[PDB]
């Protein structure tokens, strides 16, 4: 690799060979943050009509459609020391929510620690899912899928 390869990645993929026993590449980690994109904008559903409900214009965190489970893994995300690379991660994703209302300043603030736990869940499914050390391409997709069926 060299200085050009997407920031976070560098950061990314040694956080995940070092500490979770998961092999990446280029193309894994792409799969990767296409599936915490996609969760990422299914946290959205039912946000415009909770901040409705709640007499607000923009919507706050307490809006989102996160359950126990994710908010375990943000959790544990806030008590990592090391940079993984999410800062660099999340604006290499060019996260765009799906609704029309405003997203509270308050809310973006979260954006990181949010997405720092959808990474230690999806690295939580690809060990319990893939059987590889070293996920091939097929095994993403599926990690992808089974995601996409909890959120
Ligand atoms: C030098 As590296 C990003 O493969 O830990
Ligand atoms: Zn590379
Ligand atoms: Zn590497
Ligand atoms: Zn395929």
């Amino acid at each position: 690799e060299t200085m050009l390869r997407p920031k976070g990645f560098d950061k990314l993929d040694h956080y995940f060979r070092t500490e979770l026993d998961i092999d990446l590449t280029d193309e894994t980690i792409e799969l990767l943050l296409n599936s915490v994109k996609a969760a990422f904008g299914k946290l959205f559903y039912g946000a415009e009509q909770r901040a409705r409900w709640n007499g607000r214009d923009f919507i706050a965190l307490a809006d989102l459609n996160i359950t126990k489970a994710l908010e375990e893994h943000i959790k544990n995300f806030q008590k990592i020391e090391q940079d993984m690379g999410v800062d660099e991660l999340l604006e290499y994703i060019a996260f765009i929510p799906p609704v029309e209302m405003n997203v509270g300043e308050d809310l973006k603030s979260e954006y990181r620690n949010i997405m720092g736990g959808l990474l230690l869940m999806h690295a939580d499914v690809i060990k319990k899912a893939t059987g590889e050390r070293k996920p091939s391409r097929e095994a993403m997709e599926f990690v992808a899928q089974i995601v996409d069926k909890v959120f």
